[PDB]
């Protein structure tokens, strides 16, 4: 049984800025050994760039500061990361936290002031609505249990 997880958390260099969210830990580290957990960054499968620009959510709306809209991609980021789950029979996503794509507790609050509010990204939230339950980098042990459960 294998998740999906922000290719950021597994140390790829796909984040906005070029860097990556590596997290240590030695469970992830024997689910990927194991070909369980499946990167997927939804910003880059969606056609955004290596660095880009911060966005944040408004509303249904994912914009720049600048007053770029990118939603589309934000939107085929989520469907792609859907079709993955679905294909694979995925049920649970270890998504980063905070983020307007992968955020699941909270997220920017549209006004580009470093303010954050409980929310989801847009990825999360496709996720949770066609039944995939979604888990943050703060939550890996109740993710570890949600899968040997099953
Ligand atoms: S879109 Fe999600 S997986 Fe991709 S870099 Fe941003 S937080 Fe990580
Ligand atoms: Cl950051
Ligand atoms: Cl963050």
């Amino acid at each position: 049984e294998k998740i999906i997880v922000s290719a950021c958390l597994l140390g790829q260099p796909v984040r906005y800025d070029g860097q990556s969210k590596g997290i240590v830990s030695n469970w992830l580290d024997a689910l990927g050994a194991e070909g369980r957990a499946l990167a997927f960054c939804p910003e880059v499968a969606g056609g955004l760039p290596t660095p880009r620009p911060p966005a944040e959510r408004q509303g249904e709306h994912v914009v720049t500061e600048s007053g770029l809209d990118v939603t589309a991609e934000f939107d085929r980021g989520a469907e792609l990361a859907l079709g993955l789950c679905l294909a694979q029979g995925i049920r649970f996503a270890l998504l980063k936290e905070g983020s307007p794509s992968c955020g699941s507790g909270r997220i920017y609050n549209g006004r580009f002031e470093g303010v954050s509010m409980a929310g989801e990204g847009k990825t999360t939230a496709l996720l949770r609505r066609h039944g995939i339950q979604v888990f943050s980098e703060d939550q890996l042990p109740e993710l570890a249990l949600a899968l040997s459960l099953v």
